[PDB]
């Protein structure tokens, strides 16, 4: 495996209509990480969004709780959803950067969001990061910064595509 990443990993390989698929975004090495900007796209016929609790997405919602960026080094935390296109977007990031720094932890590796899928359709189907012009130095749509709130522009592979019922591909 490469030696940094992102990746959104699946619980499931298959899934049946009215199966919860669990998609958990993975870092691996990420140089003082800090937080990220992300742009996922999902097919809304096959995939619904909904909360730990069950409820569906709204264009504010953020996805749920990882293993990492759940310290209160003042999290940041926007969404901007499109729930009719399948598209995730948020930013989570701390704003404390000196205590951050100061800790002299930093939070590599982990698992940074886990989006809860509702399957609606038994078909293959997949999902990914995906460029937008509204967040212009996305690579392969993902933005990661370091604990000095600067961009990592290279070194990290986007790992792709998380695929459902993959067995089941028409292509
Ligand atoms: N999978
Ligand atoms: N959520
Ligand atoms: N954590
Ligand atoms: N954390
Ligand atoms: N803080
Ligand atoms: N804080
Ligand atoms: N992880
Ligand atoms: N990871």
């Amino acid at each position: 495996a490469p030696t940094s990443s992102i990746e959104i990993v699946l619980d499931k390989t298959t899934a049946s209509v009215g199966e919860i698929v669990t998609a958990s975004i993975n870092i691996k090495n990420i140089t003082n990480f800090s937080g990220c900007q992300l742009n996922m796209k999902y097919d809304p016929a096959v995939l619904q969004p909904v909360t730990s609790s069950g409820v569906a997405y709204t264009k504010s919602t953020m996805p749920g709780a990882g293993t990492i960026l759940n310290s209160d080094f003042n999290l940041r935390q926007v969404a901007d959803n499109d729930l009719e296109k399948g598209i995730l977007n948020f930013s989570k990031a701390y704003v404390s950067l000196d205590d951050y720094r100061t800790a002299a932890a930093p939070e590599q590796t982990g698992t940074v969001a886990v989006v809860k899928f509702k399957v609606l359709k038994e078909e293959t189907s997949s999902i990914s990061f995906e460029d937008t012009t509204s967040v212009p130095n996305a690579i392969d749509g993902t933005v990661l910064f370091d604990w000095n709130g600067d961009r990592i522009q290279s070194g990290y592979s986007v790992i792709q595509p998380a695929v459902i019922n993959l067995d089941m591909i028409a292509a």
